[PDB]
C-alpha cells in the first residue's frame, strides 16, 4: 500500500508550511478533507521540497503519479458513502478542483478566505 | 474483475458516426503501439463531443464514472511514459504536458480533421 | 498597419470577456504573459466577437494572419535574454500551446483551475 | 540579414537520400510558381523525416529556430494566398485548411509516393 494511512517537520519552508500544517491538524480525522488538503499541497507550486519529500516518502516515481492516486482516492471518496448527498447537481471533478483551488488561494492569501466555512461543509460530525 | 483489458471490442451503434469514424480509424491505425493507442483513448474520453462512446466505455470497463475511468488511463500513461520505456523519446518536458498536448491535438483533429494532420504527430513515437 | 503595444470589453453579454480583461490588467507589467493571454483569447472559440474586433482593429486581413503575428512575437519573446533563461530547454511551440490551453481552462471554469500560481512562474 | 528572399542554391543537407530526391524533383518542377514553392518548403520544414535539411534551411535563412522559420513561411503563404492573386483560385474555402491539406498531401506523398498523385493536386494552382 503506497499510501497506507502524516507529520513532516522536515526542512520546511515559510508561513505556507505552517498554514498547511495547521489545516492538516484540524481535519486530521477527516479523510476526505485530508486528501483534499494534500492534493492542494501537491498541486501547490510553492511547496516543491515538501512535495518531493511526500513523493519519495510515499514511494511514488513522480509528482504526477502521486497527484493521480490522490485524485483517484478523492473520486472514490465521493462515490456515495455519504457525500453523494452533498454532491447533488455538481460533478465530482469541479468540486474537487473547486476545493483544492480555494485551499491554494487561502495558502497564498490567508487574509482573503474563510477556508473553515468552506471545508467544514464536508464534515460529517 | 479486470477494469482495463487490452483486447476487446468497441461498440457499433449511433455514435455521431463521422467523428466516431475518425477515432476508430486512428485506433486501428496505431493498434500496434501500446502507449499511442492509450493516448487515443484518453482524447476520446476527455472529448466532450463523444458522450455516447465514452459512457459505453465507462460502463463496459466497470468504472463508476467518466472521471474514475480517465484517471486510470492517465495513470497507465504516466507509468509507460515517466517510468522509462519511451523516456528516451521523452526529453526535457514533463509527462503531464506531453499527454495533455497529444490529447488536445487529437481532439482538435477530431473537431477539424482538415486543419491538423494528426498522423505525423503520433508517428513521432517509434515502436 | 502593424501590431504594437484601446480595447474595452465587447458589445454582447458574455461574462468570459470579464475574465480575460482582469487577467490582462494584472499581467500588464509582463510583455510575454499578455501576448499569451491574447493568443489564447484569439484561439478561444467562445470569444469570436472580441477576436473579430481585434482582427479589424489591428488591421489584419484575417484571423489566421493575426494569430500568426502573435505566435511570431511569442517565439521571439522566448528568444529574449530573460525569458530564454526561464526556457530551460523546453520547446517554445509546446509551452505556448500548453499555456494557451491552461488559461482557457481557467476561463471556462474559474472556480477551479488555479491560474495565477501557474503564470506567476513566468514573472521574473 | 534578409529573410526569405526566394533563390535557389539549396544544399539538400545529408542523409534520407530518396526523400531528398522526391523533394528536389518537386522543388525543381514548381520553381517558377512562388506559392507552390513555399507550400513544398512548408511540408519540407514540417516533415519530421527531414531534420538535417531543415536545420540547414533554418540556419541558412538566418532563423533562430525551426518554429520561427515555419511561422514566416505560413505568413507569406496566407499573405500570398488570400489577398493578391489567389483569392480567385481560393474561392470560398478557408486559407488555413487549404495550406495544411496541401502540406499534408505533400508529406503523405513523400512518405509513400506510390499512393498519391501530387501533380494533379499541385497543378490546380498554375495558369492563373
Ligand atoms: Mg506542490
Ligand atoms: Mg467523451
Ligand atoms: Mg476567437
Ligand atoms: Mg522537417
Ligand atoms: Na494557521
Ligand atoms: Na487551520
Ligand atoms: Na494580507
Ligand atoms: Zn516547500
Ligand atoms: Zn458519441
Ligand atoms: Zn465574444
Ligand atoms: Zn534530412
Amino acid at each position: 500500500g503506497f499510501l497506507g494511512i502524516f507529520f513532516t517537520g522536515a526542512d520546511k519552508n515559510i508561513e505556507k508550511a505552517t498554514l498547511y500544517k495547521n489545516l492538516i491538524a484540524k481535519y486530521q480525522n477527516n479523510h476526505f478533507i485530508s486528501l483534499i488538503i494534500l492534493s492542494a499541497l501537491v498541486s501547490d507550486s510553492k511547496t516543491p521540497l515538501m512535495t518531493q519529500y511526500l513523493v519519495g516518502y510515499l514511494d511514488f516515481p513522480s509528482k504526477a503519479l502521486l497527484a493521480n492516486k490522490i485524485t483517484e482516492l478523492l473520486l472514490k471518496e465521493l462515490e456515495n458513502p455519504d457525500m453523494r448527498e452533498i454532491l447533488g447537481s455538481r460533478l465530482a471533478t469541479d468540486v474537487i478542483e473547486e476545493l483544492e483551488t480555494k485551499i491554494i488561494r487561502y495558502i497564498h492569501n490567508p487574509a482573503g478566505s474563510d477556508i473553515h466555512s468552506t471545508l467544514n461543509l464536508w464534515t460529517a460530525d
